[PDB]
């Protein structure tokens, strides 16, 4: 036995938590002593037949990340007689913003929403400093530890930008969240830190609408471009963005917050605000 990894036989399965790109997430108690004093952990495994190499890249990323607003890497579980691996993380009981916010409209106010925005921007600024682009920043990937704390909670599409380079070129865009993507990503498959800033703008929009499904980026953008274009969808998205159309101001979102959102949605990546600038922008609105 390796005591530095998690033993499969002791990751006692409790509950399904959610499904990712290359893995599913389940709640387990790691209880190697057998006395139920072990902690609950979240465990990301490969789905029944997307690949092991992909999950291994996510493990490599998450080992390399340590931030208050990034889901905490705990370890790995290696599988016998096979290339199998599992990713072990801390358990964040309230799940994603996407499920949490609709249940807590009356509890979470604008000020708390702005604090989440700051926490997300801090996670992301850290992420960028490590030279990663997230490529999947949406409220469904922001996990809630508690009313007062959120963490970026999945890294399945995350890529490293080479030192001295400004973007990573994606060769495999097969499940990109196109309604969260900046024009350069849609048009050229180039992903800059400024591309994550764009996606944050969209994540912010979700937050302010409490992740109401009827006001989701997809639901709103499909209203602008028509729903039945299939393979022409991204073309129509690009057309609309070139025209300078953006998601509208959530109702009850103040203009000064909306103006920060808009700074994330400049067409040219270089014209967009930084995450550090967002952090300071939001903090100036917090008393
Ligand atoms: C679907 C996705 C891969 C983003 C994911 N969903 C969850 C999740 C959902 C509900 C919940 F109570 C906890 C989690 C959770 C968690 O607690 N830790 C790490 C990831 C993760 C997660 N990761």
């Amino acid at each position: 036995v390796d005591p530095t990894h998690f033993e499969k036989r002791f990751l006692k399965r409790i509950r399904d938590l959610g499904e990712g790109h290359f893995g599913k997430v389940e709640l387990c108690r790691y209880d190697p002593e057998g006395d139920n004093t072990g902690e609950q952990v979240a465990v990301k495994s490969l789905k029944p037949e997307n690949h092991i190499a992909d999950l291994k890249k996510e493990i490599e990323i998450l080992r390399n990340l340590y931030h208050e607003n990034i889901v905490k890497y705990k370890g790995i579980c290696t599988e016998d007689g096979g290339n199998g691996i599992k990713l072990i993380m801390e358990f964040l009981p309230s799940g994603s913003l996407k499920e949490y916010l609709p249940k807590n409209k009356n509890k979470i106010n604008l000020k708390q929403q702005l604090k989440y925005a700051v926490q997300i921007c801090k996670g992301m600024d850290y992420l960028g400093s490590r030279q990663y682009v997230h490529r999947d920043l949406a409220a469904r990937n922001v996990l809630v530890e508690s009313e007062h704390q959120v963490k970026i909670g999945d890294f399945g599409l995350t890529k490293a930008i080479e030192t001295d380079k400004e973007y990573y070129t994606v060769k495999d865009d097969r499940d990109s969240p196109v309604f969260w993507y900046a024009p350069e990503c849609l048009m050229q498959s180039k992903f800059y830190i400024a591309s994550d800033v764009w996606s944050f703008g969209v994540t912010l929009h979700e937050l302010l609408t409490y992740c109401d499904s009827d006001s989701s980026p997809m639901a709103l953008f499909l209203k602008m471009i028509g729903p039945t274009h299939g393979q022409m969808t991204v073309t129509r998205l690009v057309n609309t963005l070139k025209e300078g159309k953006r998601l509208p101001c959530p109702p009850n979102c103040p203009d000064e917050v909306y103006q920060l959102m808009r700074k994330c949605w400049e067409f040219q990546p270089s014209n967009r605000t930084s995450f550090q600038n967002l952090i300071e922008g939001f903090e100036a609105l917090l008393k």
